[PDB]
């Protein structure tokens, strides 16, 4: 069950139209009818503003009459199904408005000396707050229970139609407009654009700059089902060579480079980080052709109405820079430590911590295996875990709970006999947050400077 | 260095109104004058579409003129200091607009048979994708490396303040519009409204929805701080009845609640669980008062302008009833490994899959410390510890793999003496993917219903 909500608007003055979104037609002379035939929603929200109507019982029922009203004006078909089937609810706006006044369910006429006009009192100033207004659109949006949704922006203030939208995307919602912009008399085609396109790309870009803040795959909105299909029909042989190698970024590996962090494979993260300085260099110098052209869009068409290819999807993406450093792969380990505590992921830091001191002596010892058969390893082992419990009794202490969690031989919870825990031990929560973000990496600072002169 | 952005706009019917933006006010003709004065910006950029303005050597010099022709007929006092501090970039519109025609940097200007005017040839219809604006806005944003962002809205059609919008939210940009509809006359003060709390409102809301599904505490937006200074002037004391339940909806406990659930605290995020059934409780049913309270908003006007509490910082907090299920604590740790499969964190999945079962002996047991002192934890964890190696080899074989990273004595990695990796133990991302999303519940249950009979 659908829905489709749309700003009110003043519509005794729009003319008979034929409005066209992909393909199909209809005619009518404002969007949200020819949008309603167009997909047919089983119910239908107004939203009328304060900024026309107001009378002294329900100004719903006087608009219901307006376009009653203006129909007949046009001689406008049936219609009768859209004005019975339409719930209308009353929204707010924000001051110097100039509003109708109605009588009784009817507009007033008055006269102008010259032609028939309506009664505009103009007495609308108001001083509301756009998170009032935010919170009363929401409250409509929550309370009918559909589900597709679909928006029409068409016919708003500058102000409503920036707060509806933001409503709008909290619902899977898909946003359409028409560009009215004057009045074209009777029919010149005015095109329906879908700005659902626009609204959904926005937040990919903060899911995908996150992302990379917060070490986590699962954020990665995968564009990469967008460049396969990237193809206009017409573009040119320069165009062609960049646009054709970035549809060739492998998105792929960023994504499978995130996976391995976020589940501790520093190996095949460390190994595959050089990789990655490829793609997104030859993604760097990419976007910096097609920023380019947008810069200077004049007669750069070919696009100029193209769906796919979002350079925020892009800009965003080289965000991923932060996470590599040029370096030998020890070192490189050295580094993605210190994202682990930018990030606040902690066992995975306390564990690298513990680990890689390891793997730092091991080079300087010629290097080994990671196995206990290897001797070398063996020992290296043995001289941290010794080091450790020598000066820094802390660490291993906090690495082996989080390791193993409540619910562990570390943490010591007590079953009782119901089928209930009565833990045995505080969560210390800020001793482990002031320790990792403070502490950790001068603790593996001081165990890497004793193991250099071995 | 600030920036602050307006869209263009026909400027030549404009007059000159009292802007008012946080109790200061300044004395212009349109909106994004009134905003330099206030913000004092390092530099403005004008960005002009092409609704309006089109010549034959730069469309961008006409506009600078059409706001000094229009600077001249209202001879108001600075702006043309303004006008040079302003660099203009020219930026698409989609169709049916109707265009100023201009000759050689100055208006053209024609005859009405009634009186002077300029020439508007309407010859505006573009049929151009609202994503192709959108990517040229970027460009412009993006290549202008600003600190602080700020936006005019004020004097933008429906499509380009909506396009326009998005690019803002990617610059932490404030956003800034005054509602025109109309010709107020000179003075009758024209508010600017501050839509930057919106746009923070529901991306805050997307971090919340979010940080929920995915089991993450670095997502939730804490907006506890904003409750405290939740105070209005005058508010009904039926009001300060509901009011005074959300300043006291202490969320702290939910974040504390993930938190918990996110480092492996699986006990102690338990035991808080029938605490947070409580508090979701006395949300929900005080969230239902407050959603009708903005239902009929037409008076219930002592909000009108209050701009903390958001009703979607609440209504997305109540998607944590998701995560919780009433019981025991055993059963609820049964279900918080469900929640760690749908959520894709593996390791936290594994380790409790393990542990837990040695748990759920111990009630059928007769409960007992999780030491190793205590026989019962001793015997129990013997009894799972060799029923998974006759039977299921696997499950500690993975769960083996994820606590434990790359660089541990479980992965092998070789540490050569040149600084560099070579990983040993090769386990794909599928592998892990199909085996606890697929098959662990399986496994475990499996295991409890073995022991069951204990």
């Amino acid at each position: 069950m659908k829905c489709l909500f749309y700003i009110a608007g003043d519509v005794s003055n729009y003319s008979i139209v034929n409005y066209e979104l992909n393909g199909q037609t209809q005619n009518t002379f404002f969007a949200a009818h020819a949008l309603y035939n167009l997909f047919k929603p089983d119910k239908v929200i107004a939203l009328i503003p304060d900024s026309l109507v107001k009378d002294n019982v329900s100004d719903e029922e006087c608009y219901k009459n307006l376009v009653i009203n203006r129909a007949k004006e046009l001689n406008f078909a049936g219609m009768e199904e859209f004005m019975n089937k339409v719930e209308i609810r009353k929204i707010p706006n924000v001051g110097i408005a100039s509003a109708i006044q109605c009588e009784n369910g009817a507009p007033k006429k008055e006269k102008n000396k010259e032609g028939r006009e309506v009664l505009k009192r103009l007495p609308y100033n108001e001083k509301r707050s756009p998170i009032f207004i935010f919170n009363a659109i929401y409250a409509i949006f929550k309370d009918e229970a559909c589900d597709e949704y679909l928006v029409d922006l068409t016919h708003g203030t500058n102000v409503l139609v920036s707060i509806g939208m933001n409503v709008g995307a909290l619902f899977n919602a898909k946003f359409y407009s028409a560009p009215v912009m004057g009045m074209p008399g009777k029919d010149s085609i005015v095109n329906i654009v879908e700005l659902t396109d626009v609204v959904q790309a926005t937040n990919d870009s903060l899911m995908i700059r996150s992302s990379i803040e917060n070490l986590d795959e699962r954020y990665f909105k995968d564009y990469s089902a967008k460049l396969s299909r990237l193809n206009p029909t017409i573009f040119e042989e320069e165009e062609k060579k960049v646009l054709t190698r970035v549809k060739g970024t492998d998105v792929n590996v960023v994504i499978n480079f995130l996976w391995n962090i976020r589940n501790g494979f520093t190996v095949n993260a460390v190994k595959s980080m050089n990789e990655l300085k490829n793609i997104i260099n030859q993604l760097e110098e990419d976007l910096e052709k097609l920023k380019s052209f947008y810069k200077n869009w004049e007669e750069h068409k070919n696009f100029q109405g193209e769906t796919l290819l979002v350079l925020s999807d892009l800009d965003s993406t080289l965000k991923v820079k932060d996470l590599l450093i040029e370096g030998n792969d020890l070192e490189k380990l050295n580094y993605l430590l210190d994202l682990y505590i930018k990030a606040s992921i902690y066992d995975k830091a306390l564990s690298l911590a513990r680990e890689l001191p390891v793997a730092i002596c091991l080079n300087k010892v010629g290097g080994g295996m990671f196995d206990d058969k290897n001797e070398k390893y063996k020992h290296c082992n043995e001289i941290v875990t010794s080091y450790l419990r020598l000066r820094y009794s802390g660490l291993m202490e906090f690495r082996n709970t989080l390791m193993h969690g409540g619910l562990s031989t570390d943490m010591k919870p007590n079953v009782d006999k119901d089928g209930n825990i009565t833990p045995g031990k505080i969560v210390t929560k800020n001793k482990i947050e002031d320790f990792v973000k403070r502490e950790l990496r001068n603790y593996f600072d001081k165990i890497v400077n004793f193991l250099s002169s071995a």
